[PDB]
């Protein structure tokens, strides 16, 4: 579990975007600049960028 640092907009058709302080689940972290993650906060998939979360 990773916790937002910034808000993120979606700029395509596969990130998520995201609030800064959402929580959210890491699915796959198989390359460095993108991971793939669902939102504990609300249910949301996609994209995100790897720095723009922390692990809490």
């Amino acid at each position: 579990t990773f916790v937002a640092l910034y808000d993120y907009v979606a700029s395509g058709e596969t990130d998520l975007s995201f609030k800064k302080g959402e929580r959210l689940q890491i699915v796959n972290n198989t390359e460095g600049d993108w991971w793939l993650a669902h939102s504990l906060t609300t249910g949301q998939t996609g994209y995100i960028p790897s720095n723009y979360v922390a692990p809490s």
